[PDB]
């Protein structure tokens, strides 16, 4: 089996965090076990929400259970949001101990900082953690899918093109993760401002032993509507068909991407059935059980070019 | 779409609860909402375990974001082990709310009390739980999943026979379930000493009883009573007038799962050697075909 030892968020309604990639995972047929870093009702973009938050201590404690049982032996870690540094500082600790078990452990981490909707965004967690994602995490990590403001903040260095953010990756790359995915964009696109720029870069050893590397690019069609745990969805199918396809990130890539297009096309269609009016992050939430099939076998509905 | 509120035990490791019936329910489509009513790093069966639980204003809170955005709309319920009796007492007023929200809502409610191993009976929860489920939870549930021990007791009626199980069966539809299931019993079948009875009763007045003899195996899983009530939801939801293939569907997926858990044990413990809490975890994740679409093995009879 392949485990995967995911930290990420838990909702009873919707699909965001754990319940965003737990279901497709497991469809998969990864065996992956799922740490609950808070409970809440829904996610926070609806007009209520409540829920508790798993502190520092408990997750240790939760940990300790798996120790004890001599069960901390994974595959990969996956992790996203996450809202307190010394939370993320367990974090970094555990994956720290889970890499002594098992060297070839691959850390997947989705560096969740913040975005833009101007031109200069703001930060969704604490600036506290930036150092710590900085000095402690992408040090540790393998595969980062940072946005354009993550990348930028990471690196401490400004993107305004493609060669800007492929050279910013090449930073990514030295502090640390082989695979670096910058998921969303708004550099130019040769088909309009109604599209997305993804820019993937992998390196690795061959078997002649040789280090390479690996860049990609694709250029994807814009959506008007705001979903959540779209991110997290992308981190963990990139997981999963990086580890089918390891020395592929262009087939990875698409597979993961056309992926995301389903469920979003089948949640777009949904929603805007469910009433016209644009619709509420109720009816906006993705629609994972149903994307089953596409999860499976995902059919390519775009293609990356080589860089 | 067909939404069920699941509240029951969560573990990181393993599958129990929550963890037991999620993904089994999701593959079916069904839009399964998890309240973990605890988050253990795995059950309590192995040598080991740490973790926190919920409590019952934290059920409260949760369900009061779910009633403010008008999410408390839900087709049914679903719990299982419980063992504090303020959260299970939290539990059915939020069935009771839902319920006046939604009048047709079905809820499944398997009544974790306990087993009795040999002959005699052991407790798994505090006395003080078995009130509560016999004046509150029982009286709200429209499915009931108890093993043969817990009708017993729910009933107050020891059973001897299968016409006793029948009669305890009767009397717990008129405390409220139009369905009951005894999951398992010990009574003795024609098929061998290696067989246990199980029997289901629907009503809807009409009546449909059912019998079915199953093979045992000399190994202890865990969570196969969560994963039979949250089966047997999702079977009876498709087959509403047919407990007889409800719970050929329901009882063919668990020995699929099971069939498949006890070979991998094996195969990582030796021939001989008795598999550990570990190695005998469901396969759920290796079983998605077999909850799909479930080959046959087993046939109810109808009474
Ligand atoms: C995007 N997103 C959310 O909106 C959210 N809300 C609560 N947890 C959350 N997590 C983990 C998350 O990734
Ligand atoms: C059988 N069983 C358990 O033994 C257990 N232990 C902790 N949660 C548990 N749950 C939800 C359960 O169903
Ligand atoms: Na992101
Ligand atoms: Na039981």
């Amino acid at each position: 089996e392949c485990r995967v030892l995911s930290i990420q968020s838990h909702v009873i309604r919707g699909y965001v965090g754990n319940r965003a990639a737990t279901f497709p995972l497991q469809v998969l047929g990864f065996e992956i076990d799922a740490v609950n870093s808070v409970q809440f009702s829904n996610h926070t973009g609806y007009a209520h929400w409540k829920g508790q938050v798993l502190n520092s201590d408990e997750l240790q404690e939760l940990y300790e259970g798996l120790r004890l049982n001599n069960m901390n032996k994974y595959d990969y870690v996956l992790t996203g949001y996450t809202r307190d540094k010394s939370f993320l500082a367990m974090v970094v600790d555990i994956v720290q101990e889970l890499k002594q078990q098992n060297p070839r452990l691959v850390y997947v981490c989705d560096p969740v900082l913040g975005d833009k909707w101007d031109g200069e965004g703001s930060m969704y967690v604490p600036e506290d953690l930036l150092p710590v994602y900085k000095e402690k995490v992408v040090p540790l990590a393998d595969i980062i899918t940072p946005n354009q403001f993550e990348a930028e903040l990471l690196s401490g260095r400004k993107i305004h093109s493609q060669e800007e953010a492929l050279r910013v990756m090449d930073m990514l790359h030295s502090m640390g993760p082989d695979t670096v995915v910058i998921t969303s964009s708004d550099l130019p696109s040769p088909q309009g401002s109604n599209y997305l720029i993804v820019l993937g870069s992998q390196r690795r050893r061959n078997p002649a032993g040789s280090v390479v590397m690996e860049r990609i690019r694709m250029d994807i069609r814009k959506v008007d509507a705001v979903f959540v745990g779209t991110g997290d969805l992308f981190a963990a199918m990139l997981l999963a068909w990086t580890h089918k396809h390891p020395n592929n990130l262009k087939v990875a890539c698409e597979k993961t991407v056309s992926t995301l297009h389903h469920v979003l096309q089948r949640t777009i269609q949904c929603a805007k059935a469910q009433a016209g009016v644009r619709p509420s992050p109720m009816q906006l939430e993705l629609r994972m059980v149903q994307s089953k099939r596409d999860i499976e076998d995902p059919e390519i509905v775009v293609q990356a070019t080589v860089l």
